[PDB]
DNA sequence: CCGACCGCGCATCAGC
DNA sequence: GCTGATGCGC
DNA sequence: GTCGG
């Protein structure tokens, strides 16, 4: 927050391009810029200064100029005085309502959290559940609740099968003192790049978590990815904890390190690490790192036995997860 | 300059 | 059913 | 929006 003014303004700009302009690459350009300036170790005093950075071009330089001069960006005050945009933007806050659906709703006159509640019939199940818990998902999860939620998830999967390994990734694993949600990586020795031995391996863990009333809703669920809602138990007279978004991702056990790396993030750290991997001749995903053929098609998976092994291929010294928040 | 811009799971729908 | 496209996510 | 072929 030494250049937080600058970075807030850029991310606000990015959220507008994605949610309103539906210009997803304008979104990313602003996000790279805000990430670079966040990692920049001096208070910025001029647009031309910040333009040396990669990701900052001439138009972001002029906005930084204006904001340093006025403590304000004109383009942003007009985006906040447009009802339409604030309506679109706010509807994207609902889990399940992207830019496309937000725009349709407001176009058909849904503009408020009241209007959505009177029109649940216009919403799929995912959206309905993001509305049902809209206020709780706007909240942050203190790290201390994360710790309780983790204890419950790891006890309960131990119960299903002692060979499951379960790892809380996302912002939690990067050391955050509060998280947006809980991200859980799951490995079992019978789910491996060689074959899906017993298949129900994720189902069985989702089902035990529902059984004990931890998982309360399902947004989506496939064979390797579960997207749902959970809640800590509360005692007999406390106000009860807000429901929370939980994500469980079942990776093949021989690809745990790539999977852990993807799932630990941050999202922007991942796009920059995957970009620099390309400029070293590899491609990384949650499963593998592979060298690239000059044909478009990637090579064979290279052996990995630690996160740092992946940094090494692309010639980067290790970054502890707490230095991956960008 | 005009294009390129990380990688992928799950749901839905279009065309078949 | 499917491929591939899109929408909304991680 | 920025950078690069
Ligand atoms: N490569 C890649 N990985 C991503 C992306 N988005 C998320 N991930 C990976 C990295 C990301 O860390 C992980 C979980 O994503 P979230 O839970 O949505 C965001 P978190 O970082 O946990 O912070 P929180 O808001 O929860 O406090 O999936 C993406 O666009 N690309
Ligand atoms: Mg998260
Ligand atoms: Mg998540
Ligand atoms: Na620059
Ligand atoms: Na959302």
């Amino acid at each position: 927050t030494l250049n937080g003014g600058i970075t807030d303004m850029l991310t606000e700009l990015a959220n507008f391009e994605k949610n309103v302009s539906q210009a997803i690459h304008k979104y990313n350009a602003y996000r790279k810029a805000a990430s670079v300036i966040a990692k920049y170790p001096h208070k910025i005093k001029s647009g031309a200064e910040a333009k040396k950075l990669p990701g900052v071009g001439t138009k972001i330089a002029e906005k930084i100029d204006e904001f340093l001069a006025t403590g304000k960006l004109r383009k942003l005050e007009k985006i906040r005085q447009d009802d339409t945009s604030s309506s679109i933007n706010f509807l994207t806050r609902v889990s399940g309502i992207g830019p496309s659906a937000a725009r349709k709703f407001v176009d058909e006159g849904i503009k408020t959290l009241e209007d959505l509640r009177k029109n649940e019939d216009k919403l799929n199940h995912h959206q309905r559940i993001g509305l049902k818990y809209f206020g709780d998902f706007e909240k942050r999860i203190p790290r201390e609740e994360m710790l309780q939620m983790q204890d419950i998830v790891l006890n309960e999967v131990k119960k299903v099968d002692s060979e499951y390994i379960a790892t809380v990734c996302g912002s939690f694993r990067r050391g955050a003192e509060s998280s947006g949600d809980m991200d859980v990586l799951l490995t079992h020795p019978s789910f491996t790049s060689e074959s899906t031995k017993q298949p129900k391996l994720l189902h069985q863990v989702v089902e035990q978590l529902q059984k004990v009333h931890f998982i309360t809703d399902t947004l989506s669920k496939g064979e390797t990815k579960f997207m749902g809602v959970c809640q800590l138990p509360s005692k007999n007279d406390e106000k009860e904890y807000p429901h929370r978004r939980i994500d469980i991702r079942l990776i093949p056990k021989d690809q745990y390190y790539c999977g852990v790396l993807y799932f630990t993030g941050s999202d922007i750290f991942n796009k920059n690490m995957r970009a620099h991997a390309l400029e070293k001749g590899f491609t990384i995903n949650e499963y593998t790192i592979r060298p690239l053929g000059v044909t478009g098609v990637a090579g064979e998976p290279l052996p990995v036995d630690s996160e740092k092994d992946i940094f090494d291929y692309i010639q980067w010294k290790y970054r502890e997860p707490k230095d991956r928040s960008e």
